[PDB]
């Protein structure tokens, strides 16, 4: 087994997921968000709570106010970046697309549903019907669902995104992961790992592409459970050697450009398991995709 199977089992073993946790939160960075909690961003944040740091935040390329709750993770060593952001708000849609336009992303990664716990977790910021698209007037945006793959537990969408103003068009894809609970794990490393690798197959993860875009409720919980694993699995690749890789040292170094990535001791767990069964895939084994497939059950 790797080194991580071996710490994975300590751990179990030992009970002390709930400790390890905590210590990744007391060592985090903690850096400031003076811009996120101005007075005039207040309907701008979801979450009091949760907010970016001012060194990484994305800004909009607004005149008015530049300010959306979002933040690119850089990962030097993975040589790739994310946003991460909040699930928009009724007010900051526009906001949201004009950031995945200026920023050139290709694709978003949505881990949440609109209603989560008799919650609105998220505001329906992408069309639902083709013939019903919808325009962002305050960021001059335009946006058209052009086809949907809807499988049991996630659904892929084609969007097209047109800048009213130049009237050019981008395809983003909307990978939207839909049996995630908020503040819980996905029903089995396997699907998790297939929607992984449907995201990873897509290409909108390529570096000729902005960053990708990933976003939960608050950005934070699911959203980093996800990027954790996709940078590990990343770090692994490149070096094929899964000994080279420290989860936790990874989340501390995702957790330097945003705040409260993964939200529970559980996920943190369930990041080493999704962890350790992709290995397989990276070090040689292709026919455990087709497996996790399987398993996913996503008819
Ligand atoms: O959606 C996620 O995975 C996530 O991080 N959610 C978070 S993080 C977070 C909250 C929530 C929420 O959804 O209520 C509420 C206030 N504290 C922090
Ligand atoms: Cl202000
Ligand atoms: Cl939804
Ligand atoms: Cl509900
Ligand atoms: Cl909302
Ligand atoms: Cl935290």
């Amino acid at each position: 087994s790797m080194e991580m199977e071996k710490e994975f089992e300590q751990i179990d073993k030992s009970g002390s997921w709930a400790a390890i946790y905590q210590d990744i939160r007391h060592e985090a960075s903690d850096f400031p968000c003076r811009v996120a909690k101005l007075p005039k961003n207040k309907n701008r944040n979801r979450y009091r709570d949760v907010s970016p740091f001012d060194h990484s935040r994305i800004k909009l390329h607004q005149e008015d106010n530049d300010y959306i709750n979002a933040s690119l993770i850089k990962m030097e060593e993975a040589q790739r970046s994310y946003i991460l952001t909040q699930g928009p708000l009724p007010n900051t849609c526009g906001h949201f697309w004009e950031m995945v336009w200026e920023q050139k992303s290709r694709g978003v990664v949505m881990l949440n549903r609109v209603m989560e716990k008799g919650s609105l977790k998220c505001a329906q910021y992408w069309p639902q019907k083709e013939e019903k698209e919808m325009i962002f007037e305050d960021t001059n945006l335009k946006l058209t669902l052009i086809s949907e793959d809807i499988k049991s537990y996630y659904t892929v969408r084609q969007l097209e995104l047109e800048n009213l103003t130049t009237q050019e068009t981008r395809e983003i894809l909307h990978f939207h992961y839909t049996t995630w609970p908020d503040f819980g794990v996905p029903e089995s490393p396997a699907s998790f790992l297939n929607f992984l690798f449907k995201v990873r197959e897509s290409g909108s993860a390529s570096p000729e592409h902005g960053p990708v875009v990933v976003h939960c409720s608050a950005g934070i919980g699911r959203s980093g459970t996800f990027c954790l694993a996709d940078t590990c699995l990343l770090l692994m690749d490149k070096r094929k050697d899964p000994s080279s890789v420290d989860i936790k040292k990874v989340l501390l170094e995702m957790r330097k450009f945003r705040m409260g990535l993964i939200q529970t001791a559980d996920q943190l767990r369930f990041s080493y398991l999704a962890v350790i069964e992709g290995a397989k895939f990276i070090m040689g084994d292709s026919s455990v995709q087709d497996q996790w497939k399987e398993l996913s059950h996503e008819d």
